[PDB]
DNA sequence: GACAGCGCATCAGC
DNA sequence: GCTGATGCGC
DNA sequence: GTCGG
């Protein structure tokens, strides 16, 4: 409906962040993305869209401006600047953010090309991140997406069957494509009370030559790289990306709201918690920190912090 | 003035 | 080696 | 860049 205005504000956003390394405008860009990006009417003008909150004097003019044009000059100028461009593509490859970005064009690093040649100047995670260029900007069709949770929680089974691997993310919001696939993975033995839980687990996918790479790991979160198995003489899938994340099965809850997001609903809701007088996190909601008060469902969340429920498939912003 | 909150990799200082 | 800061991404 | 105190 608006997606001519909510382009516009993504990368303007992604210019505060990649180039100015200003999170702040980063973020008051996405968050008026998001709230235009959700507005059932199509927008006619600035001042409309500046009556939604996120939306200031200066998104309202740059609507106006992009409304009677089609275009934003600001962004067309960003567009043409070699640097700005430059720093853009590098941070494109996962593990390259604006700092190294900017570094590695200081050193005459600026292209695909360029990067091949000099994998030796890239940290672990940089490397994986340029092999599967191509395939991190693809989107994960949601029928991929059953067939690798499928997977996953089958190979997860025959290593215990006391775990339970839970899909979150775009995922289990219902989305009809992911951008990569999030699992969220308890185990009685593992609880905020009281080894090589998330190991074990990694291992197996591993050996069942589901998991390929490793991005990065520690004891409770696994960042990494898997494809599905393709059939005789059929073209490979892409790599995708995958993250696990070992929780305390007391935490279940606070756990799989903040693993299914969205990234930019959890900062609302934790925004708001706030103003509520607490804090949330991924194990815990405190007031204001104190002792962590009881949580027996996701809706407990929300209750304490006067929201009615929403559904997963309701926090897509 | 504050902006959500945190895990892992990596570096500097000791 | 350990602690704390920074970068990066979820 | 936006906004509540
Ligand atoms: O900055 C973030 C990023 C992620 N998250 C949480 C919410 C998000 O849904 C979850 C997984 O992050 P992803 O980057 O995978 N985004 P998501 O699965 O929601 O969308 P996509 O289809 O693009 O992967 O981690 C945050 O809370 N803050
Ligand atoms: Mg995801
Ligand atoms: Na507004
Ligand atoms: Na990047
Ligand atoms: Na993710």
């Amino acid at each position: 409906l608006n997606g001519g205005i909510t382009d516009m504000l993504t990368e303007l956003a992604n210019f505060e962040k990649n180039v100015s390394q200003a999170i702040h405008k980063y973020n008051a860009y996405r968050k008026a993305a998001s709230v235009i990006a959700k507005y059932p009417h199509k927008i006619k003008s600035g001042a409309e869209a500046k009556k939604l909150p996120g939306v200031g004097t200066k998104i309202a003019e740059k609507i106006d401006e992009f409304l009677a044009t089609g275009k934003l000059r600001k962004l067309e100028k960003i567009r043409q600047d070699d640097t700005s461009s430059s720093i853009n593509f590098l941070t494109r490859v996962s593990g390259i953010g604006p700092s190294a970005a900017r570094k590695f064009v200081d050193e005459g690093i600026k292209t695909l090309e360029d990067l091949r040649k000099n994998e030796d100047k890239l940290n672990h995670h940089q490397r994986i991140g340029l092999k599967y260029f191509g395939d991190f900007e693809k989107r994960i069709p949601r029928e991929e997406m059953l067939q690798m949770q499928d997977i996953v929680l089958n190979e997860v089974k025959k290593v215990d069957s006391e775990y339970i691997a839970t899909v979150c993310g775009s995922f289990r919001r219902g989305a009809e494509s992911s951008g990569d696939m999030d699992v969220l993975l308890t185990h009685p033995s593992f609880t905020s009370e009281s080894p090589k839980l998330l190991h074990q687990v990694v291992e197996q996918l591993q050996k069942v030559h589901f998991i390929t790479d490793t991005l990065s790991k520690g004891e409770t979160k696994f960042m990494g790289v898997c494809q599905l198995p393709s059939k005789n003489d059929e073209k490979e899938y892409p790599h995708r990306r995958i993250d696990i994340r070992l929780q305390p099965k007391d935490q279940y809850y606070c756990g799989v709201l903040y693993f299914t997001g969205s990234d930019i609903f959890n900062k609302n809701m934790r925004a708001h918690a706030l103003e509520k007088g607490f804090t949330i996190n991924e194990y815990t909601i405190r007031p204001l920190a104190g002792e962590p008060l009881p949580v027996d469902s996701e809706k407990d969340i929300f209750d304490y912090i006067q929201w009615k429920y929403r559904e997963p498939k309701d926090r897509s912003e």
